[PDB]
């Protein structure tokens, strides 16, 4: 029918289809369009007071709840969706990952080297999609599917 990980789903509030895909929790109103050893993907992360390491160059102490964590991400989306704001841009402004000095940028991978719900999202976008909040030991990550 779709393509991996893609299902239907109705919007609460206009009543129209849209679909959803339960591994990169990416949403969109249109029919998704249409796996190699590599991809490569940038991303975006907010961590959390339960992060794995609560601290990054942004912040010695990161203090700020799930719950918080995840309205950041979700506001991120929002202006990379709108245009308001490119995803390079807050990468390198906002992400708690080392690599917003490289806008995000993790070069390539293959399975078996990043952590399981990273892995399996990036491998389930197609070149240029981008996904919805993943989450991981980390924190909350927006992955960006480069090539
Ligand atoms: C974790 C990473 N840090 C940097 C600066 C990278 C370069 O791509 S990846």
């Amino acid at each position: 029918k779709l393509p991996p990980g893609w299902e239907k789903a109705m919007s609460r509030s206009s009543g129209r289809v849209y679909y959803f895909n339960h591994i990169t929790n990416a949403s969109q109103w249109e029919r998704p369009s249409g796996e190699p050893a590599r991809v490569r993907c940038s991303h975006l992360l907010v961590k959390h007071s339960q992060s794995r390491r609560p601290s990054s160059w942004r912040q010695e102490k990161i203090t700020r709840t799930k719950e918080e964590a995840l309205e950041l991400i979700n506001g991120y989306i929002q202006k990379i969706k709108s245009g308001e704001e490119d995803f390079e841009s807050l990468a390198s402004q906002f992400s708690d990952c080392s690599s917003a000095k490289a806008r995000g940028d993790l070069g390539a991978f293959s399975r078996g080297q990043m952590q399981k719900p990273f892995e399996d999202a990036s491998f389930a976008l197609r070149t240029g999609e981008m996904s919805g909040p993943v989450f991981t030991d980390s924190g909350i990550h927006i992955i960006l599917r480069t090539e």
